[PDB]
């Protein structure tokens, strides 16, 4: 494990500092997450990591003057363990007798103590849970403004600050301006005067731009702060400066003055924020995401705090327009000729023995770099075979890297960032022949797939509506996958995007409409044999029906991914002809509008490979 | 219409009376409900049709110095139009340009209003947006404890005080001393001191008592507080003291005073929860619904408020135990029998000319109550042949009363409570032949009944995600029905029970478990021609699976409605051979189940009749 008794020390030590607290702090919360909600964490920002030595995606570590304590789960159990030295107590989220956070708290601290925790990493859900429990012992939550971590952490890494990328309207289908405008007229609808916008892909997508400084996500270290009649935008960086981004921002332009972004600082936020709330009359809101941290939050007052679960940008870019869609049209055009390779490549030499999960997923990233405007990966490739592929969160370590083989089940997932759109796909395969139990699981699984994608349903209709479609054939036969059905998709932005989605985890998903793109991946996993799970992208369409009630009409799901399903792997004759017709023109048309590709692009093995893989069954 | 100008002047005045007022108030609000939120509103509590002469089940009434506003929904446009003179402004929800109450209020009111309302008679919910709203214009949200309408009202009919029903340990499964201390258990794990009871049917079932004193669901007045060492039942009336209730509620004995109820005045409630709340230390707890009346709610501090969506109770009530659920089964039996001499008379006399919407109904009572222990109806029979069935909220006039004929679809929607149980139930038929269309429908109907009885699913599943199956052979060809799927069944208690259902409208429903009892009821509705509508109540059980995984097991649907489902209504080739069989084997346990009834009550011809209905297909 990390030695971690000095870093410890300093930390405690840190914890009583006039400089940094009026009075001394008894306990310092350090979670894991950043100051945006931030689905990959930047290296700059992993203060527990560096306080534990455990370094697993997920973990918050509370110190005391007698303690050090980390909750995980249970994909870190043994991680956690290993990694921490003999200062730091594990705490084991969901079992029985850990206890919460809040009342471990109370059961280790001295009367009147105060708990301190950086109010910019934490969001008020959590600040009012604990606030309250603490509160009720005699204890007080206190937002510490300076992060005791980095005031320690010597050889902290700066944080990410890389180029920026300018998306013009063939991208896009809409400018920037319209964007603003579109947004002011649902602020001026509802007497709010300010909107803070604090997720990083709402930023990217309001000002038509994109970033690298967190991983896989293609987006920047910002914020925005947009009125009816100005805009700020909190970014630091000289590519701010770059030609094309001044042009595109219009930041050389003696323009109409409401559409004059100001630049500032990307840590004058709160400042701002500040100055701009001092400034408010009675009745002026400012919309914040209930999801802001607890230091953007507090900051605006409580009389004129206009929280919401989802702001009017995250609506808006839920729903594709043409130019969106046809670029995540194009983008999984070019991801499927990169898997035709990979999977003809695989067939080739998974014989010869020398393939293993790492030298597959880099070779998936081999073939996608060959594509035109290839970015970077959406996502770390999932590639398990045999009983790897039954753990639903398994990335590579050299000492477990499975040889590929004829007698085990593979599943590959794998997504990448084109300029053109986002990908994500997962397929499961069998190079010999599978036994009659992983055909069984495979084909309730592809059922549901079917269920999902050929549903027709009301215009409205939420997604989550559609989840127990996925899971009826292995809920028949006593099986089933704890994860969700299907989640939204972004356009060149996150993978992992609300607020649509199709899943048993949420009630309050958005109504489906034409325009939004959502995954469709029911699987199952076997423990210590395999797992399956069959993944494309959708796109949600109208489709005509027989009859019309209501108004409103009907949506059905298109798939944008278009990669062969290994029928090997199927109880063909446990097909009804709905899903046997289903997967016969799904294999066509992967077979006109990826062989026309392959064909282009002059990949003759591949389209063979396309061509045997696509024949009906 | 009636004349309200009298009226009105009264409660003008009533506004500005010192004893009801501390100062005049602008405006007062009069809603549709009662003290405990009832779903049929004693006479008494019908003050909005007094002052209006507008007396549909919903309505809020708002009278100004110079306007009285009814908002009121579709159902009711055109008669509240005739019911209310030109004093009246109708005000159509659901329309573009209807104003909310709020907004109305802020138009109409001069500056710094004060705007009154029956504390008692409203939610927390509904108090928090008219006050925020009103606050924001410079107006207050007043709480005026003495009802305006009942010091105008010079006849207002008393309460209902009808007489107490025990229910013994066969009926219920487990003593009220029993569910007291299961309720302190939970009550001790949670801090709280005490547990303020506000819902009749909640009341009923934790004292195994039943009344008479709403319509349809057999309750009655009352409110309880339950202690961790007293009880307190608020209940007016000698009813109470009936030998019978004296002994079921130990009140003749010198028991445990743990279980010594006090019976106090049901005025007295607000009075004695004030006096408990003043002796609450700090972080002592008072458990009650967020449902529960704003005067009950602001009883309590807010510092020791601990608001609930469901209680206790309500949880504990949903889970049907071996007592109940054979209760269940016994009253369903029961109604079969009623519905199967019901139906033989319906085909021996609609030839005939005779039979009328209301004549019909009027015969399911006459044999539902021929049977052992019937009580009342559970809810209005809905009997509605050709147009009349597509309108779902339809209830008999004598002058739009239609006859049956050959010639038109059929649907009858009624229930019954009897001692052991409660029932309800929609069949739909024909006299004749009906059109390919009318079978088609019913078809798709039938299929989506049979998708969510025959569905097979994890312990533990919502039932909000079974709504779909019900639907998706409609949707697939443009149909849907605007209602849910379900709801939760009470046992002789509220034939609509929460917290369970199968509905797209709520996500916030209770997991699914063995015991729960709810409806299966998809229909389809054809304006201006005809209804259908296909309902069994159903017990969730458990059901043996091929594979096991992750344990937990598995749950099925067991109709505990028999009743034949005409099969001239269905177009048996499009069926499926699992739909076919289900129907078949259904039909079976109808003719085993209800036939052996028949035969020991000596009913012959209506053996005859269900024999005939139970043919296979
Ligand atoms: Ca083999
Ligand atoms: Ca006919
Ligand atoms: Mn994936
Ligand atoms: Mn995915
Ligand atoms: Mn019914
Ligand atoms: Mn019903
Ligand atoms: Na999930
Ligand atoms: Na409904």
């Amino acid at each position: 494990p990390k030695v971690t008794s000095e870093l410890l020390r300093q930390l405690r030590q840190a914890m009583r500092n006039s400089e940094y607290v009026t009075e001394p702090i008894q306990a310092y919360i350090i979670p894991s997450g950043d100051a945006h909600q931030s689905e990959y964490i930047a290296p700059c920002d992993c203060r527990r990591a560096f306080v534990s030595g455990f370094d697993g995606s997920a973990g918050t570590a509370i110190i005391t003057e007698e303690h050090a304590a980390m909750w995980t789960d249970g994909r870190y159990f043994l991680q956690a363990a290993k990694q921490m030295d003999s200062n730091w107590t594990l705490m084991k989220m969901g079992l029985k007798d850990t206890p919460t956070q809040e009342d471990w708290l109370v059961s280790v601290l001295p009367e009147g103590s105060r708990v301190g925790v950086d109010p910019l990493i934490i969001p008020t859900d959590y600040w009012k849970k604990m606030a309250k429990v603490l509160r009720s012992a005699g204890h007080h939550l206190i937002p510490v403004k300076e992060n005791l971590v980095d005031k320690i952490w010597t050889d902290r890494p700066e944080r990410p600050c890389k180029p920026l990328l300018t998306l013009g309207l063939d991208y896009t289908g809409i400018s920037w301006k319209d964007k603003v405008a579109d947004l002011r007229l649902k602020m001026a609808e509802r007497n709010v005067m300010w909107f803070v916008v604090t997720a990083l892909d709402e930023i990217a997508w309001l000002f038509n731009l994109r970033g690298s400084d967190v991983e896989h996500n293609p987006v920047f270290f910002s914020y925005a702060i947009i009125g009816l009649e100005t805009i700020m935008l909190f970014i630091d960086g000289d590519r701010i400066d770059a030609p094309s981004v001044k042009e595109h921002l219009l930041l050389d332009l003696g323009l109409e003055a409401e559409y004059r972004i100001q630049v500032h600082p990307y840590k004058s936020i709160l400042s701002e924020l500040k100055a701009l709330c001092a400034d408010l009359s009675p009745r002026e809101k400012v919309w914040v995401s209930d999801k802001a941290s607890y230091a953007v939050s507090e900051t605006i007052p409580k009389d004129h705090r206009c929280c919401m679960p989802y702001t009017p940008i995250c609506i808006a870019k839920a729903v594709k327009n043409s130019a969106e869609s046809e670029g995540m049209r194009r983008a999984h055009i070019k991801d499927a000729v990169a898997l035709c390779e990979l999977f003809n490549w695989l067939e080739k030499e998974v014989p010869k023995g020398g393939v293993t999960e790492i030298s597959a997923a880099d070779k998936a990233e081999e073939f996608r770099r060959q594509q035109a405007d290839f970015v970077d990966l959406s996502f770390p490739t999932i590639s398990s075979t045999g009983p790897t592929g039954a753990i639903i969160h398994y990335a590579p370590v050299p000492e477990t890297n499975r040889t590929l083989s004829l007698d085990e089940v593979y599943l590959i997932d794998s997504g990448a960032q084109y300029k053109d759109g986002t990908t994500d796909v997962t397929r499961t395969m069998h190079f010999e022949t599978p036994t009659a139990y992983e055909k069984e699981c495979f084909t309730y699984v592809l059922k549901g797939h079917i269920a999902v994608s050929a549903a027709v349903f009301p215009t409205g209709t939420k997604g989550h509506l559609l989840d127990s479609f996925a899971r009826s054939a292995l809920w028949d036969s006593g099986l089933d996958y704890l994860h969700g059905t299907g989640h939204g998709v972004g356009s060149f932005l996150n993978v992992h995007e609300g607020p649509c989605g199709i899943s048993y985890k949420t009630f309050s998903d958005e109504p489906l409409e034409a325009g939004m793109i959502v995954t469709d991946e029911p699987g199952y996993y076997e423990d210590g044999a395999f797992g399956i799970r069959i993944e494309n992208v959708v796109l949600v369409v109208p489709v005509k029906t027989k009859y019309n009630f209501n108004n409103r009409g009907s949506l059905t799901l298109e798939p944008l991914t278009l990669v062969p399903i290994q029928t090997k792997m199927i109880d063909v004759d446990s097909l009804t002809d709905k899903e046997c017709d289903w997967l016969n023109n799904y294999h066509l048309t992967c077979r006109d509008v990826i062989g026309k590709e392959l064909q282009k692009q002059g990949r003759q093995e591949a389209l063979e490979w396309l061509i045997r893989e696509t024949q009906p069954i």
